[PDB]
């Protein structure tokens, strides 16, 4: 129930700015523009993270409370904004939640949204101040903020460099560009690895700590709780693969990972399924961006009914999370993670 | 400068053992810490590092003391910290920007192996290890918070410069009136002569500047060396001050200084407000201000050339060695009425090397 309470945080951080010695005029265009960048990249999500911060809070409590709760909760979400960001410029991405990028904008674009990563980043960091400066756990909590970050980027960066050539550098090309498939690259293993450190620690394993320290919890507790984050970052990044390809933008909010040569599940569950001819036909068609060279791909997902083999991988990983919630001995946080697993795909 | 630049490896090396750490293939291994030692040199190394000398020479001169090697260890991780921060606003900077060269290469975004894509990933990896290696290096010192938060705050000032310098001409501050469209993508650049002052100038060059460049580096040095004191609000005053000498040197060498001596190439075809700008529009005739207003902010070299020969016209290099005199007058003014000879000593110190380093 901590939609209420957005104005509040956004309004604190714009405070900050708005504390900054400036001339007036100047500081009504600050405080014009970095609105807009909270509300357009921080609202529309199904808000997952957030909503697990102040679930596991709960069920691990008087209004003070709460509005460091649903602080930690927003800051999450503000994390989520300048990954997104981005993300989407990294990715060139077109549209997400159902609108245009925030870096395609005419009067955002490339260079404005780079600085916006930046200052969403920071802003966290001036809120939890704000907020649990006072706080024995506030040391702890930025440090999972940091550290979780420090994976995503690793993540991002193996996600965006894993076909490329120098994971197969010359500091004297800026002249000589082409995207290709790396054949010894297309396996689980590595694609687990990319996943779990783009999407579990930030999407689970963070939210659900700073719900649990600001809760009171060195504790065992932790390190099985980082297991199963990472069952479940793999679980939703699978799920995401498999919505790319077959789901609509209507639901997604979002247009492409053929044409951008991403290691997906779909191509690593095809390529191990697959012929020897149709290897061959992925590596001429993959990463192309030509309308028939995806549709061949299309096909052949289609034709090794990876459908299926999603709908039977999600019901044994379902299990397999559903054992690891079970052996945490934590009554509280089992439902709440049962609860959370129900509501993934929806929020 | 010696001991200084003799404890990078250390530091380097410390950020990625802590990569090393991660649970990845062996191979994921190699090719990250691979990677990622070529981030660091590129853009870590050759610069002036004027920053850093800041940081070592503040934390030894606050007060005569005995200094032992596990302290120097702090002093020189805060020092490289500031080192790296400068590396990741230069590569985000030369995003923005379009950079072509810097520190005498190529940009890293330029790279053909790296791309934008990987220079945006690389910003925001250098800008977390500031905090990894000071978690590293201070966790345990009574002002490990103090330095997170100074580390921060200075930050969000320079973003905030850099949003005004990159936009104080665009059209939403120009038509304040109306709301950013958010559904226009597909980009007509001219100046405002409303924000051509000195007024906005110092507000950008303040914020984008001073706070990183001067008061973070200081600040650090004392609060290691253990020091609510109003001497505080004294140095941030007289970091405005080099703030805004340091830019206005640096505005002087986009446009007059040599390529191959300063390691970089775009100010005017960028559309930013200047001081030689400033000074121009200030000084120029009527007719001369309609011509800055048709020409300054086009990539087009023959319209650059009009804003150039202008310069020229207008004697805008001789208008500089003036104000240097000047400002760094006031800056030794505000500097001997601090009262600290420690810190005094320092700032006249780096006053004098400033533009050359060492
Ligand atoms: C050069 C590349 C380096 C990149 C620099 C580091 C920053 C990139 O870090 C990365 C990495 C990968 C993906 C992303 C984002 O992709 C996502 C989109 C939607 C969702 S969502 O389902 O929650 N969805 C969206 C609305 O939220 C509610 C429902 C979740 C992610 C995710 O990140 O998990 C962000
Ligand atoms: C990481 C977060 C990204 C978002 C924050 C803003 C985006 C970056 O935009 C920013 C911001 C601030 C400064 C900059 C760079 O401007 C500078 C270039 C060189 C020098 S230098 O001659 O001393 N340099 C240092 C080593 O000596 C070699 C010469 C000094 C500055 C300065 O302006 O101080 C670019």
């Amino acid at each position: 129930f901590f939609r209420n309470m957005y104005d509040k945080y956004r309004d604190a951080f714009l405070s900050h700015l708005n504390e900054y010695s400036l001339e007036e005029e100047i500081k009504e265009h600050i405080s014009k523009y970095y609105k807009l960048l909270f509300d357009y990249n921080c609202l529309g999500g199904k808000n997952n993270r957030g909503i697990l911060v102040i679930l596991i809070y709960e069920y691990v409590i008087n209004s003070s409370e709460w509005e460091k709760a649903a602080c930690l909760a927003w800051c999450i979400e503000i994390l989520q904004a300048a990954f997104l960001v981005a993300d989407d410029i990294m990715d060139k991405g077109e549209m997400r939640r159902n609108k245009y990028c925030w870096y395609l904008l005419k009067d955002v674009e490339t260079k404005n949204a780079v600085n916006d990563v930046l200052l969403l980043y920071n802003s966290i960091y001036k809120l939890i101040e704000i907020y649990l400066r006072n706080e024995s756990c506030y040391v702890d909590v930025i440090a999972t903020f940091r550290d979780a970050t420090l994976k995503t980027i690793i993540g991002q960066h193996l996600d965006t460099n894993i076909f490329s050539d120098k994971y197969s550098i010359d500091v004297n090309n800026i002249n000589v560009p082409q995207p290709v498939i790396d054949i010894n690259m297309i396996n689980f293993g590595v694609y687990k690895n990319i996943v779990i450190h783009k999407t579990a620690y930030y999407s689970f394993f963070l939210p659900i700590v700073c719900g649990m320290l600001l809760a009171g919890i060195d504790n065992l507790i932790y390190k099985k709780i980082e297991d199963i984050s990472m069952l479940m970052g793999e679980y939703f990044q699978i799920h995401d693969d498999y919505l790319d390809i077959f789901g609509d933008s209507t639901k997604t909010g979002k247009v492409s990972d053929i044409q951008n040569n991403k290691l997906t599940w779909p191509l690593i569950k095809t390529f191990e399924l697959c012929s020897e001819p149709d290897k061959i036909k992925i590596v001429k068609n993959y990463g192309k961006n030509n309308l028939a060279c995806v549709k061949v791909i299309d096909s052949l997902y289609e034709q090794y009914k990876i459908r299926k083999h999603y709908e039977s991988y999600e019901k044994a990983q379902k299990a397999k999370i559903l054992s690891a919630i079970n052996e945490l001995h934590h009554e509280g946080i089992e439902y709440v993670l049962k609860y959370l697993l129900e509501i993934l795909f929806t929020g």
